[PDB]
């Protein structure tokens, strides 16, 4: 068995570390997530948006630029998947957690209070801003580390990991040390709260959808504790993969139920106003693209430094955080295929998804408050998309297929995150092993469960802050790769002709 | 000749059926033409939204291309005319009713009334709005509907139909075929309503420039019909003489008295006001450009839905329904040009002269306000323009001008149109019959002046309800035009070439 | 080589004529430069704005064009300079007296009292409308000249001469004709006056700065002209050891100076609130660039024209005027350079330097509006870095490095603006006369000293007004300029060769497709109904 100890170690300490100090001493550490926070967000908010926006122009720009000629593999070499297949895997790519939390709640969060340095009630500056949050930007992030990987990889044919994209300036000696030893770690560790923080979301969603369903009185920490358990140990179980179910017979399950909740709140829901918001969505989103890159601390007269820790600078982190899983999921299944054609299908299928997905049910949140229908209740994310679907006929029963896609994805991005987690613990490793994985998904649900207990009543405000914190280390290391990918690139053959 | 009365007898129905239901039930006729107009801007209104902006972005993109070298005729064929031939073709192209028409009128009520999702009394708005529709999305519309019947003319040596540019999807039986044909019988009925819709504009438009000029006491409708008669006879004359010889020289005609006016109040309006105009325009519409993209029924707190059917869903459907016609005309004068440097030309030099234009107009319209003198009157738009020339030294002389120039393009515009919907029921001979070609004028005056009259006192909200219900249906054609357009380009022999040095080389 | 004498005469008599009228009759002078003022800005304020974005326009163009692989010099000539000095002196370059006068005032300007079509305490607008003046918008008119100069000069091998540029539309014969003398002229007269203005600057703000350090409190005209003679004489003490000597090491101290300043507010001032306004100004720049670009007087209801008059046409006269000195320089410093490298350059560089100065400073100087600790004074541009240096914890020690600043400011750009005078008044000579150096140099503190004296207690009003007025002639140089430089690009030998082949190319393509389709027709005519 071949395991980096010497990256394990450290990484898997942080992790325990992280859970004793979090479930034992839940005001100390709920009170060290809510300063360090203010550090960050304060003292390098600065960067994560700069930056956030730089890694857009750089991406798009390496693929107008000659790099993107060039393949990932052999010269020549023909795309694996065929062209159908790579699209709608960068579909699954695009679905998750998120898009199921934050679908109703974000879009309707922005009409009802506004958005810094413009007034209430602003479809157009509420769709454009969740446009800005879930398209371009993190998917340039996403394509940057997975480029970065797959050139490494397939092209110049190093090891699959993430300190091998850092040869380039590192040296072959440097990935090997410490430095690219230290890469590994933080990229594991980045991944465990990236991942866990989508795992928290999940079953905060969950236990709520128990809840609006009579199923049970009013969730508690045993109710959450239970959903996880359940889950994990689901995971546990598939993890060690059998024969019948596999993997990736639950993203077509994730499908076929995502796809059978977007058709029922599109059909049922204000169709054609879900239809207006498509150019809706666009137009704005172009139209406001580089005011919102210019919004800082500094905006709207000094105010807006609250909204954006609560917002903004909370996605580029996690999306940072996220991105070593995304890069190297996407390097997998993109060999053979054109660096331009890679950056192309990155930017524009999962952008077509989150646009869909955003018009149906933020349209849809922002139709029923205009309407003086308003699904806000308490104004508790958690709850706002059951709030959606009960208003709805049959809405009862979509509730609970949203249950189980919910429930379905902790397990599918389970399995994900912790292969991955693998190949970055065993020198990269293509098909790691099931008892390293199981192992650090078990940690990952475990960090997770421990950002809801520590949090409490300020459960997903905790489970935001701890994000940002275990994210802004890593977000160097994306700023660097940039380098190190230049660097790559052009010691080319192809290029060099 | 050879009449193909399989696509003649279904489109000369449908129009003919128009004018006794208009003509002979006035009330359920418009009750029908503002119920359908609801529909379609309420569950359309997406669709021309959308693709009126995808049609830019695609146009564009297609020029950026590799298929941008191709040319417009055999291999390394070249133009017939010189590249300001081409150019003074295209200019004279911008020009027609519609400018004339709200020319004064629409800046000045973007102005007056302001525009959803912004304050009133915003000149840059007022401009930037404007140019929205009479810009880049109208000619991006042309460009595609002309790069398809060019290459289809040009390159494979297809009928000139538009049928014919669906022969990459729809196969040579097909479009031969039912498919094939009412692909050329949507074609004719988008043909002679969106003309229909100028004749009509210009019909109203000079019937208030008579009482302006104090030549009648009221626009009353023994006098519109006598307008639309005396003029469709007008078109009779030039038809049968040889329709070359009448659009060539009108034209002149037409530039001449359209320079004259645009001098007049250039020169006698607030001139320096009006220079401002040019980069605030130019600055303001780029600016907004995807603003105004992005503007839906849900823009504005979800309460923008019927400005945007009295304007910008009202343009798009009309600048759809007059595609195939302009779309022609710009294949006919651009053989052996490179379609990039046709899709280039075709954008920008149009937009020069509705950019100037209502930069004058508008401008000097918007400046009156501003100064206490305006010359809103009662708010109705074919009263305006002769407002605005009233209201300037010569003003009254101007405005027997504006009449006359109205006139002719009534003339020309009918000429040319007819032309093409000869062309269209003559299985693609370029040169239509002087009788099949007056059938047409005759049948569109009718149903411009049908539209009117079963209007009442409200012709203009009629003849626009008609007009995007009528262009639904084109809608469509348009957007699969744009899949035929990339099959065919893909298939073409040069750039099959290039990717064919590009697998080998590299 | 001989002076051109032709070109001398006419120059120095317009200036030493503007020097009388505005010392001699200072109500007569401010009068007819407040009277051209709305003349100029009323009928020619649209071409300004429209041109100006033109120029952004077009030189991207150029650039992304075929031509921007041409080499400012013989065939695959190297680059005199490395990559890494050329670049240096392209930040230098865009440090000047401009940025510390501005600098504080303008943003601060903006945010406390807003711009048209906005409403006060915009910072975004505020940071926006400043890089708007200050980056892309006049770097565009340098590169342009610049360009037109390099190429004239280093690929063709002509004169350094204005008038060369406009060779391929007036000819050989029209350079050395009339036109081509009133083009060296008019570059002449821009030119000086466009220093004047920095110079004028200068004066006012070390003057103030004298006050604000409390080293003298006898405000008057008596202390402006005794720093403009001081500087002037140190001026004529360097231009006459040796200019080639002077800018060097002068210039190196420029920097540091510049650097500790910029370091101090840096580190003292609010400092992760300035790095909050980096990617706030890129930003809110591209986002309202073609906002802005539509700015004219019939903007906010017709009302924007007296706004435009004292900011973005001022700048825009102000760049003008001051290109062919610009230009020159840059040209200089450029051979070897690929036309895209030199575009790319002289835009994205300046830039850079424009948009951090502005940060901290301008940033600083929102800063305390937002927190009450207001600087602003009596509202005078002239005082304000003075002020916001005081509240600063070394505000005094620091507040005097910025007298020197503006002092060996004044002297760099008077030795700089001086050798392209006299280059430009001697047949394009590089290495120029020295006591026509320095008449130039003396000649163009004197309008500098008359505006701000004709001008009184609105000195700055009289010293932009005439900026404004003797840059409107040369605005219409720069247009002609799109044009000679298109026609000479066109007709370079490595163009006209790459336009040859692409012909040759698509002949040769099309005999090889149209008999191979000759050779199917035939082989399916076998195959068919034959065999
Ligand atoms: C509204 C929605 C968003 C749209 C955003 C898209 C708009 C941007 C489009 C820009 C297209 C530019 C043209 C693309 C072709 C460029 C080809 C090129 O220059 O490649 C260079 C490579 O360029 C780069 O990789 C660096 C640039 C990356 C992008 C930097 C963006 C910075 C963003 C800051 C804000 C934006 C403004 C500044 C843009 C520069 C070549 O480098 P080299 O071979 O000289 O390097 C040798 C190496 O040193 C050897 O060791
Ligand atoms: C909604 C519209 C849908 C349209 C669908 C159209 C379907 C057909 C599209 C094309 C299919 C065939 C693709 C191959 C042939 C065309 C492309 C091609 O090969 O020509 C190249 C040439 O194309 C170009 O020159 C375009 C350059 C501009 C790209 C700028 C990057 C995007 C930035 C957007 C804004 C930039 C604005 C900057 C200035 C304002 C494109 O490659 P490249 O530009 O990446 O490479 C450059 C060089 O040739 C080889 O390295
Ligand atoms: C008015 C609206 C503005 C936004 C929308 C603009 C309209 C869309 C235009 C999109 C299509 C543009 C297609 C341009 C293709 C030009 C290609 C060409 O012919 O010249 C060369 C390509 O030209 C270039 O190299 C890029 C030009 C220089 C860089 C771009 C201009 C300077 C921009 C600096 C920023 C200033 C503007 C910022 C904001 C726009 C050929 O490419 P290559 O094979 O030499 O490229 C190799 C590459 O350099 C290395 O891999
Ligand atoms: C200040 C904002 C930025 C400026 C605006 C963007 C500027 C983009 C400039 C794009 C390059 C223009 C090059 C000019 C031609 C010089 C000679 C030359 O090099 O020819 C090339 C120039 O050819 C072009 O690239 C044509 C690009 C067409 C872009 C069309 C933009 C139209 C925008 C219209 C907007 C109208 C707005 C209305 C109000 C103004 C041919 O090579 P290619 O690039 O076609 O090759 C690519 C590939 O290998 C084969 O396709
Ligand atoms: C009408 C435009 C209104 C918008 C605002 C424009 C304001 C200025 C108007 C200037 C003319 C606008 C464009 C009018 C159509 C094109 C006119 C043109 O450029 O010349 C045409 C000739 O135009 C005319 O004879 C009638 C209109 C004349 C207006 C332009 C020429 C004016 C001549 C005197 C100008 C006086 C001032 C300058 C004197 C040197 C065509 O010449 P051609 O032989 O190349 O054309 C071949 C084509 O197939 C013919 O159909
Ligand atoms: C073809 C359609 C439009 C397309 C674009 C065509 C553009 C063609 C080029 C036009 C360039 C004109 C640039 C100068 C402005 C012209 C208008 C003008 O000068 O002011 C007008 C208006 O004049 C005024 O109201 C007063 C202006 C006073 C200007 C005084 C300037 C001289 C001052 C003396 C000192 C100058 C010192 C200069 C030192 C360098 C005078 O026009 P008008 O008399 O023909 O008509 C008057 C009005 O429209 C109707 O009665
Ligand atoms: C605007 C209102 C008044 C109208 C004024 C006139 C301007 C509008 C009309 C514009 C029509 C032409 C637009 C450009 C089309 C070029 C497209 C093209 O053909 O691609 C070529 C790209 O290369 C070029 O042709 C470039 C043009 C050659 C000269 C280059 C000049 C560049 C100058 C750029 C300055 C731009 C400044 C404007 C900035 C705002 C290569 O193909 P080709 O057919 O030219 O092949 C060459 C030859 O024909 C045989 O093969
Ligand atoms: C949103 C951006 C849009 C940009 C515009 C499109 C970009 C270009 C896309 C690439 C080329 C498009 C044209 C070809 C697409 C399909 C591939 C092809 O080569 O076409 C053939 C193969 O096409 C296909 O396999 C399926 C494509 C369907 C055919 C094209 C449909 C056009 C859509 C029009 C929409 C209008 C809606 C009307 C609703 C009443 C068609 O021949 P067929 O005999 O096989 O017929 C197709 C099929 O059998 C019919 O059932
Ligand atoms: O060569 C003729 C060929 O025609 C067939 O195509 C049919 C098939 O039904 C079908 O493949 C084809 O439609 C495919 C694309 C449909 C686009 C129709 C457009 C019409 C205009 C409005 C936009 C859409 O329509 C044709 C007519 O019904 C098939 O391609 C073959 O069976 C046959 O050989
Ligand atoms: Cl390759
Ligand atoms: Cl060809
Ligand atoms: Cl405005
Ligand atoms: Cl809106
Ligand atoms: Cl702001």
């Amino acid at each position: 068995a071949s395991l980096n100890w010497s990256v394990i170690v450290p990484a898997l300490v942080i992790v325990l570390a992280t859970v004793v100090w979090g479930i034992g001493f839940k005001d100390s550490f709920t009170n060290f997530a809510s300063s360090a926070l203010s550090a960050v967000v304060d003292n390098l908010g600065w960067a994560f948006i700069l930056f956030g926006t730089v890694f857009v122009f750089f991406i798009v720009v390496i693929a107008a630029s000659k790099f993107g000629t060039i393949r990932l593999g052999r010269i020549d070499e023909a795309p694996e998947f065929r062209t159908v297949s790579w699209i709608s895997m960068m579909f699954a790519a695009g679905m998750g957690i998120g898009l199921m939390f934050y679908g109703t709640t974000e879009p309707l969060t922005f009409y009802r209070n506004g958005v810094p340095g413009h007034d209430e009630h602003n479809v157009g500056v509420a769709m454009s801003t969740t446009m800005f949050h879930w398209t371009l930007h993190p998917w340039a992030i996403y394509a940057i580390v997975g480029l970065a990987i797959a050139y490494s990889t397939f092209r110049v044919g190093r090891k699959q990991l993430l300190s091998s994209a850092f040869v380039p300036l590192i040296g072959e000696k440097g990935a090997e040390g410490w430095l690219g030893k230290l890469i590994d770690i933080l990229a594991i560790i980045a991944t465990v709260f990236g991942t866990a923080c989508s795992l928290g979301l999940g079953a905060l969603q969950i236990g709520a959808g128990l809840s609006a369903a009579n199923i049970i009185e009013d969730p508690s920490d045993w109710t959450i504790v239970g959903i996880v358990s359940v889950l994990t140990l689901a995971f546990i179980f598939s993890a060690i993969s059998g024969v019948g179910k596999g993997i990736q017979y639950l993203s077509n399950a994730n499908m076929v139920l995502a796809a059978l909740l977007a058709i029922f709140v599109f059909v049922v829901g204000p169709t054609v106003s879900i239809l207006n918001l498509l150019p809706g969505s666009i137009g704005n989103y172009l139209s406001n693209f580089f005011q919102m890159a210019g919004r800082t601390a500094m905006s709207a007269d000094g105010t807006a430094g609250e909204w954006l820790g609560s917002w903004t600078i909370f996605y580029w982190a996690w999306w940072i955080s996220w991105s070593p899983f995304v890069g190297m999921f996407l390097a997998r299944i993109s060999r053979g295929r054109s660096i331009r054609e890679f950056i192309l299908g990155v930017l524009l299928v999962p952008a077509g998804v989150s646009t869909v997905w955003f018009s149906i049910f933020g349209g849809t949140a922002i139709v029923f408050e205009q309407n003086g229908e308003s699904i806000w209740g308490d104004g508790a994310a958690e709850e706002q998309l059951f709030g959606l679907l009960h208003a709805l006929p049959g809405g009862q029963i979509m509730g609970i297929i949203a249950m189980i896609l919910l429930g379905t994805f902790f397990i599918t991005s389970a399995d994900s995150a912790s292969t991955v987690m693998g190949t970055m613990s065993q020198h990269g490793q293509l098909e790691a092993n099931k008892w390293v994985t199981a192992a650090w998904g078990v940690a990952t649900a475990a960090i997770g469960l421990t950002l809801l207990l520590s949090g409490g009543d300020n459960a997903l405000s905790n489970l935001q802050n701890v994000t940002i914190v275990a994210a802004t280390p890593f977000l160097f290391v994306v700023i660097g790769l940039m380098f190190a990918l230049v660097k790559d690139l052009s010691n080319d053959v192809i290029y060099l002709e």
